[PDB]
């Protein structure tokens, strides 16, 4: 679709076999969700925000449906304040900016 | 134009008459600028993302240029590693998500 920006970007997203809410976050490099239970191995890593830096758990090749679209990449997991979906998940279904 | 994702959605701004570079950042509801001394009325507040919170000074009514496009709003000054241009004022030049 086309989504205009007059209000938040929020989709719900499918990961893990749950649905979610999730913000399409054009300005995050990276996907990080709020705490929750993933299945599979994750190693531990650093990202960094606004704000400074948080400690996630780093879980690769997962798969994750946005509206509908299917991605397969890294989803961090930690104390972000929103579900976010980064760049590394926008560009696998194919989302730009356009003005 | 069209901005495609691959890398970060960084363009070239006008504001206070200075050139700068900023983020085209869907996820973030108003725009946050590098620390500079912009003249006229402000007032303090806290915002938060990932690692928690930073100081910013509240201007409202700023004009800035965004690839061309004009825009006036509110834009928050402080210590934050980048420029961000948020949904504020990418409605006004136009920007959507497309995919
Ligand atoms: C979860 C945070 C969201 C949702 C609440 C909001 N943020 C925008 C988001 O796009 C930030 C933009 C950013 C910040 C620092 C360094 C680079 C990019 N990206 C980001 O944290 O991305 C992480 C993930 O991937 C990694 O790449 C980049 C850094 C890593 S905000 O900045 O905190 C923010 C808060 C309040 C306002 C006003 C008050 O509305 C305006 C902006």
């Amino acid at each position: 679709p086309q989504i205009t920006l007059w209000k938040r970007p929020l989709v719900t997203i499918k990961i893990g076999g749950q649905l979610k809410e999730a913000l399409l976050d054009t300005g995050a490099d990276d996907t990080v969700l709020e705490e929750m239970n993933l299945p599979g191995r994750w190693k531990p890593k650093m990202i960094g925000g606004i704000g400074g830096f948080i400690k996630v758990r780093q879980y690769d090749q997962i798969l994750i449906e946005i509206c509908g679209h299917k991605a397969i990449g890294t989803v961090l997991v930690g104390p972000t304040p929103v579900n976010i979906i980064g760049r590394n998940l926008l560009t696998q279904i194919g989302c730009t900016l356009n003005f």
